[PDB]
């Protein structure tokens, strides 16, 4: 991030939970994959919501 601040999209402990194995499943890195978990998420908004939310030490 740098400027702004706005993030769409809902997430519950339902999709967090599981990006968050999703990642460690096979990887993180291949997230166009990922997302394909998600039929109503993407790449972006997974990427995102981990990058924004799913990144860090404490989950804020």
């Amino acid at each position: 991030g740098s400027s702004g601040s706005s993030g769409k999209v809902k997430w519950t402990h339902e999709e967090d939970e599981q990006l968050r194995a999703l990642v460690r499943q096979f990887g993180q890195q291949d997230w166009k994959f990922l997302a394909s978990h998600f039929p109503n998420r993407t790449d972006q908004q997974c990427q995102y919501r981990w990058l924004r939310v799913l990144s860090g030490p404490s989950s804020g």
